């Protein structure tokens, strides 16, 4: 490190100037400098009289106030020979560096600057990364890296990740056509030293010309005590090793970035690099540096919004258990009717199989070892572990287990739990495939090892623990994560939602311990008293409510529970023992008895958090009744099923009847067009409809593509019998005979989009003719001629654009179509020859 | 006065008095040991007077501190078992105890308690719950209606108490052949004080009858301290109320106040009074659930409450960005007559004028130049010293005139921006007219609506605005004739700017008081970097996010395109947190090229926040709905013309006659298809009105049914249902005019309904009857098992039925298509089965 800081090179591209602050004289300067900046330049000369007015009023200017970094690109014009130049000065102790570099004329009429220019052209890139939805970091990647490959036209774009063990991985990235790829490796530690990222902190861009370019020393003053440190500066040569290893990656002017990410003013840490490569030396202008910077900068504010996205989601799964154990216990869960009911040990944790031995007798789910196995496993927990209960290892092997062999590789991970001595429960995991790309290439695989079992997890058994053994009425129990050989003790504490209630006579009857530390009043204070009016009352009780209002709603929530109407998250709030104003979210279930009388209501309490507790909690309620639409075509969607069916079964009966190959071929293209319409309202589920672009998967099945160009001719011919036009399809018979295997109905569609929107345009008396051609995989094309004025350009430009709202019919359509021709590898090309406007469709399929 | 010195009791009910400790009776009724003992001297305790259960019931409730929370205690005498109420009242050191007689009518009352007594009014609390806000008069309606029918009083009113304290009957419910007295007002004398503070204190008062004579209470002679039954239920009627009684041409009543949060300190909104012609009685059960409703009524006033004041600051919110938008562009004079934002918005009125450089212009109704001279001078002559006046009225103002000039005019606002040109508003008059029943009237004509505090706000801060853009002194009387008042505000938004460089170069006085900088230390600096920097800059950010959003924000203002209320926040200079709205207009030269932004800040309240909030969340689901719904509907085109081809096809080739019959069957469920997705007008209208314009031609009724049965085959072949259809073949077949395509969904959406709950080997009986030219044609359905639930029963019964399920619209639909053509819908259950009997008329061939 102390190299870099002490080390006076610079690349020979630019020029470097050292001033002093007290009297704006030169100190020191770039060998290079004097060549191409009086095309004499020495020390103490006053930077005033070797530059023109127009320019070296703006370099004074900028060299006065301290925060100088605001306007920073200074286009200034030699006085000797009238070069333009970039001027770019950063502040030092005592030094005041200044960086010259050489405009490209051929953006000459780029003068006048700021931080405000073509940042407007970073515009797209920043106004197409909003759009996304979130909860997608790969998606977020892959933009962000192509949008980058755009802007710069490097040849290889990457997003360079760093992970927990400080290791870097190509999360995602872009190249040029005919370059080997990146994606999936993975790197050490030692390719990117502390220095560098604790530079990467400061100097957000590092930038490097050539690779072979020589450096060019730096004279200075022999006065100097102090050696003026080039830190700051962006013309700093490369370093004894970067130089090697960029040297071995076959790349030459590399452009990194960093991203600057809250360790979650918070501390902050690098998410990872942005970084761009190529062959060939390249320049880049300083505008579009801090473009691409800007660019990092909105990029690491979406990855922050990510997490936050990530927290909400693993929150919610805290009330979504509580609640299942609330339910749990308001019945009265045997270990016999846990094993059978709805409410399994299947879904308390996500296991891939459970068993349950009590009574001696053994019951399994899904996948579990045998009865003879699970004994002895029963026998060894019981010898090793006599004293200390509960287990939780993803690895039988790593933990010690002499017989495996009989289990098998799945069924490696292992869960235990001791209600009593004898009577147990069991989960079991398999365990999952890990496969990392070194390439330092080799392959390294990890087997046996299951997913770890979140401390989360194991207070949900032991909440479980505690429920059945309470409810089957051993002591100071620790459980062990078994992370490693050695064995570590838990401190697990349980979560049970705060439960009280009532008889039919409105006296309180339960009073359980979340409760007494939610309000502080212990159960015996509680007990055979009123719950409204003299527990729960805005007058005088043991917790004071808001306002009278309060009580009156909650009076109608507990009589209208009572009644038969339950309520399932209600907002309530009241002030405990400590005078603390509580908010929480109340239901209440009805308790019934067996000859079918009400014996009282059964309340349970969870708190979320404020973020929760405002956000899709308060603010969504079914989108906040967002019920515009629910009258308005919402009964269309219902009513149009029948008259299908009653077609469909039309359709069925014609064709029980003996037809000949002429009305069959009719009757097999018009169940194809319905099976097309099934098809496209099959999208119209909500699942879908949440995320526009969730769902991309298709229906394998085996077709013969002369169907598909019949129906997608009878689907507008029609409209072309209407305006008088004739349709001609110039296939060849033996190759469209072939059969293929694929989707042919997302194709059907496609095409009859296409062929829609050219027998709109075209008026009458206009062709139109389809041309195919099978290349051997088989690489399907498909040209579309017609004549006439064509696609107008509004639409062409509407269709070009998913994101633009403004988006046409015809427009949606064709922007549908060509996302759904992405997915088999697919593109749609337009050409405008003579007027005659050509599609060209290109698709690949398997040969059956 | 002697609200508690009357020793009186209406004789409907004993009554006891109990010492604090010893728990011994010192007082009875007269009337108390004839219906409890046939002795009721001074008994030793009145756990002997009754039976054990009774007995030990009692002497708990009289043991616990609060005694209102066990009211309703039903015991009995030990002599014959007559039921009684037995409510308890401690007060003033002492208990009373009151008991009713329980009627033999409701023998098995099993109420005794206060949990049955709201379960005797659950319907008309969620009655009240599903109404929409913003309606006051609605909610009273809805209130009578439902006590009406709970109590079954003949009169029932809502008393609404005004500022000056006088009541005006808001609302009434009352049966045929009574006189109806809606809206007829009272002098405010005729409810004293100390009822409205016993009404605070005691939220029910009841009078069985106001004739019948009253009976005293035998005092203990050793007891030198009065019982004071105030509290008690029983208490004898006040003479002066029995004559106000008997005015009112009631003889039994009962009331119950309304107490509402005033802006805790709570005040009386009013009373809901029930009048009977003939004696009644109301067990306590029933007393107390309509208490509970009056309570309920109370809760939803709040909230209407506050809605008005949320309209109020959105209006504030929407005049303030106007306000900036008549700065956003040089505003002249002259451009406010005859622009966009005209000085007609600005305040409610109903006409303009302006007088400037001797010339005048008007807008609207408005008094003709002479007169417009005319009040200048007097303006100019009366109010020299004035800069700014409004009157309500103009005759007695101190205007020499006006009076023969009439025009129907009575408001006028005028505000001064300079020495001698001045704005104006007029304000057109409103019948406005009162009556009295005790009938009479009152009628002004001369008075408009008053102009409120912001409404003259508002025009001094368009002064201001016009003033500063033309280029002290600020006295501006609001009183009419009589009155003197000043001092109003400017409540102009804060407003900032900055250059084409980025550099700042407007700071307003109202920003300077908000953030609390000063526009010679804030002017000339960058705007993003030194003054709105989230590391050392003059109002520091919250975090380098918000930096970076304000930067995209304001970047993106630049290019072209404009935001709106978008939230931000910053720290002030005191390190006070202020969260508020952005919104940055882009500032464009008259040579199309740009030359800075133009930023001004709204500051609502945390409410109006939240609401704001959660409306610009939600509105995004129904766009991106509205898109994705849209897509579908014009994506669903394609195949139908593709089917309808083939289709066409096939009937033109050679085929047979049965299945001509298949052909046309599939071709009108198309068409039927077709007819639901024409359906996009305007949200069909249904209900009885519906669109009569049911396609009017000749068909063959048999064909429409077998179409219907097709369309739910599938359906019966999956469940494996067996179907019947008994129907006549002469009379089926018979060729009848009128409409047939929508009897087709008809039959068809009742068979679906009909098939989705029928259970597995069930059958369904279709049987049709022909009744005679004009032919009432009747269609029974029957299926065996239980059938419809009973809520999509109800909800197909009538269309008020909440929000609607999509088989219960698809029958509420037909049900009006059914009562289009004169048709009606049965529904029969007799011994497990279900059938629906159909109505429709038609016209024979
Ligand atoms: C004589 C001194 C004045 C007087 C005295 C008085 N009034 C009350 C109580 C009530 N007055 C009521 C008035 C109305 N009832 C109606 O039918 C309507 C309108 C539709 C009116 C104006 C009512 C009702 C009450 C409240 C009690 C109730 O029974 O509901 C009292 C107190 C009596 C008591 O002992 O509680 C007194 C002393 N009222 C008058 O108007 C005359 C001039
Ligand atoms: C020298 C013996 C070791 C070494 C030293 C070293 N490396 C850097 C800086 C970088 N190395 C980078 C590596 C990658 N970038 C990629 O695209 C890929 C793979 C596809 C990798 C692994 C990156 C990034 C940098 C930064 C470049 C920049 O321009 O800053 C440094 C710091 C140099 C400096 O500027 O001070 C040093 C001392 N790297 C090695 O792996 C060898 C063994």
């Amino acid at each position: 490190l102390q190299h870099i800081q002490r080390g006076k090179l610079i690349q020979p591209f630019g020029c470097l100037l050292a001033l002093d602050e007290k009297s704006f004289r030169v100190i020191a300067f770039s060998e290079n400098a004097p060549e191409m900046l009086t095309t004499k330049l020495g020390i103490g000369t006053n930077v005033r009289s070797l530059f023109t007015d127009p320019g070296a009023t703006a370099l004074q200017k900028a060299l006065g106030f301290a925060d100088v970094s605001l306007l920073n690109p200074i286009l200034v014009q030699c006085k000797t020979s009238g070069k333009p130049f970039y001027a770019i000065v950063h502040r030092a102790t005592g030094c005041l560096v200044v960086d010259f570099e050489p405009v490209k004329p051929t953006e000459f009429p780029a003068t006048a600057a700021g931080a405000l220019q073509s940042y407007k052209l970073a515009a797209k890139a920043i106004s197409k990364i909003q759009s996304l939805p979130g909860g997608s970091m790969q998606a977020l990647c892959n933009t962000v890296v192509k949008e980058v490959f755009d802007l710069t036209g490097y040849d290889r774009v990457m997003a360079y990740k760093f992970h927990e063990d400080e290791h870097g991985e190509v999360f995602a990235e872009i190249t040029k056509p005919g370059i080997e790829p990146y994606l999936g490796l993975h790197y050490p530690a030692t390719d990117i030293p502390q220095a560098a990222r604790f530079l990467f902190m400061k100097n957000k861009v590092r930038m490097i010309c050539d690779c072979r370019a020589r450096s060019v020393k730096i004279i200075e003053d022999e006065a100097l005590s102090i050696d003026i440190s080039l830190c700051g500066s962006t013309l700093r040569a490369p370093h004894s090793c970067h130089l090697q290893y960029m040297e071995n990656m076959n790349s030459i002017a590399s452009l990194v970035m960093a991203v600057v990410v809250n360790e979650n003013q918070k501390r902050k840490k690098l998410w990872g690099l942005i970084v761009c490569h190529h062959e060939s030396p390249r320049y880049v202008p300083f505008p579009l540096r801090y473009a691409c910077e800007f660019l990092a900068q909105v990029f690491a504010v979406h990855v922050n919004k990510e997490f936050e996205l990530e927290k909400q989601i693993r929150e919610k799964s805290i009330l979504r258990m509580q609640t299942m154990l609330s339910d749990m216990l308001f019945k009265e869960s045997s270990p016999l009717s846990i094993v059978s009911g709805s409410p399994n040990i299947m879904d308390l944790v996500k296991c891939d199989g459970a068993a349950l031995l009590y009574g001696d007798k053994v019951w399994r789910l899904q996948t579990a070892p045998t009865e003879s196995q699970i004994r002895d496993i029963a026998f060894w927990l019981s010898e090793v572990h006599g004293d200390s209960t509960g287990l939780s290892t993803d690895s039988l092997q790593d933990a010690g287990y002499p017989g495996a062999a009989s289990l098998g590789d799945m069924i490696c991970g292992m869960a235990v739990a001791k209600i009593t001595s004898k009577d147990i429960l069991f989960w079991f995991r398999s365990h999952t495939a890990a496969e990392i790309k070194w390439g330092g290439a080799f392959l390294e695989v990890v087997k046996m090892k299951s997913l770890p079992w979140s401390d989360y997890e194991m207070d949900a058994i032991h909440s479980l623990q505690l429920i059945l053994r309470g409810t089957l009425n051993v002591m100071d129990k620790f459980t062990r994560v078994e992370g490693d050989y050695r064995a570590i003790i838990h401190n697990p504490n349980p979560l049970i939602p705060p439960i009280f209630g009532a008889d039919q006579f409105g006296w309180c009857s339960e009073w359980n311990a979340a409760m007494t530390k939610l309000t502080g009043w212990h159960r015996d204070e509680v007990i055979d008293r009123m719950l409204l009016g003299e527990v729960f009352d805005s007058s005088n009780a043991s917790c004071l409510l808001k306002s009278k209002d309060a009580f009156v709603r909650l009076c109608i929530i507990i009589n209208s529970a009572l009644a038969g109407e339950e309520a399932e998250k209600a907002p309530i709030g009241f002030f405990d023992r400590d005078g603390k104003y509580i908010e929480c979210l109340l239901s209440v279930n009805r308790k019934v008895n067996a000859d079918g009388v009400v014996t009282g209501v059964f309340c349970f309490i969870h708190v979320p958090s404020d973020d929760l507790q405002h956000a899709l909690h308060v603010q969504q309620a079914s989108e906040q009744t967002a019920l515009r639409r629910l009258k308005a075509f919402s009964y269309m969607r219902h009513a149009i099923d029948k008259p299908l069916s009653g077609m469909l079964y039309s359709r069925e009966t014609l064709k029980g009847t003996d037809l000949d190959e002429e009305q069959m071929r009719q009757v097999r293209v018009a169940d194809n067009c319905h099976r097309q319409l099934n098809k496209i309202l099959a999208d119209l589920d909500q699942d879908n409809i949440t995320d526009k672009s969730s769902c991309l998967d298709l229906d394998m099945a085996e077709f013969v593509l002369q169907d598909v160009v019949v129906s997608a001719v009878s689907q507008v011919l029609i409209g072309c019998q209407g305006k008088g036009i004739r349709v001609a399809c110039n296939l060849p018979e033996r190759s469209m005979k072939q059969k293929v295997y694929g989707d042919g109905i997302r194709l059907q569609q496609i095409l009859s989009d296409f062929l829609f929107v050219s027998v709109k345009f075209s008026p009458a008396g206009g062709s139109v003719d389809i041309s195919s051609k099978l290349t051997k995989l088989i690489d399907f094309e498909l040209r579309i001629k017609h004549q006439g004025a064509g696609v107008p350009a509004e639409i062409l430009s509407q269709m070009y654009g998913e994101d633009n709202r403004e988006q046409s019919e015809e427009g949606l359509s064709l922007l549908v179509s060509r996302n759904l021709l992405r997915l088999m590898n697919g593109d749609i090309r337009h050409l405008r020859e003579a007027g005659m406007s050509t599609f060209i469709l290109t698709a690949e399929l398997a040969a059956a």
